[PDB]
């Protein structure tokens, strides 16, 4: 199965990728040399609304699934509607060891309801 993912480690500085998925670097034209030990906001540009980029961090704060749809953009600067995903994964002492984030490429809520 095609899937576009990366994990982070939120134990170092500003919770930094340390594992890309091949079809992710296929999807945002990035090699992985590019992205390893970059937070993944790389991804963002002008039209990302900040108010949904203000419930990935609450999310992130309070160890907590989300998901949201929100624009990002390619190394060349392609925009795409990212229904992003953002799961926090925990050891078996119930300490917080990594985040996963699964990306799926598309408008799937449109965006004059998004707006809403
Ligand atoms: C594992 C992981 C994957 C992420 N993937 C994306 C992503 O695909 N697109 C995106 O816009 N933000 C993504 N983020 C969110 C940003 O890295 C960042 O947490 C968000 O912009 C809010 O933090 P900031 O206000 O410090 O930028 C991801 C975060 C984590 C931890």
């Amino acid at each position: 199965m095609e899937k576009n993912f990366v994990i982070s480690d939120p134990r170092l500085p500003d919770n930094p990728i340390i594992f890309a998925s091949d079809s992710f670097l296929e999807l945002t034209e990035y090699s992985r040399e590019e992205i390893l030990g970059r937070n993944c906001r790389f991804l963002q540009g002008p039209e990302t609304d900040q108010a949904t980029v203000q419930k990935i961090r609450d999310a992130i704060r309070d160890q907590r699934e989300i998901t949201v749809q929100l624009i990002n953009y390619t190394k060349s600067g392609k925009k795409f509607w990212n229904l992003f995903h953002l799961q926090p994964m925990r050891d078996q002492k119930g300490e917080l060891q990594y985040f996963i984030g699964v990306q799926l490429d598309g408008e799937f809520i449109p965006n004059p309801l998004l707006g809403l």
